[PDB]
C-alpha cells in the first residue's frame, strides 16, 4: 500500500502528461466515470481524487 500510494500519486499525472486526442480524452473521460483512490497514507490518496 506505500508503495501504492507512490504508484497512485504517480499514473494519474503519467496518463494526464500524455497528450493525445487518439488517447488522452476517451482514457480520462473512461477514468473519471469511475476513477478511485484507495485509502494510502491517509487522505493524501483522498486528495488525489479530488483533483
Amino acid at each position: 500500500e506505500q508503495r501504492f500510494n507512490n504508484f497512485l500519486k504517480a499514473l494519474q499525472e503519467k496518463v494526464e502528461i500524455k497528450q493525445l486526442n487518439h488517447f488522452w480524452e476517451i482514457v480520462v473521460q473512461d477514468g473519471i466515470t469511475l476513477i478511485t483512490k484507495e485509502e494510502a497514507s491517509g487522505s493524501s490518496v483522498t486528495a488525489e481524487e479530488a483533483k
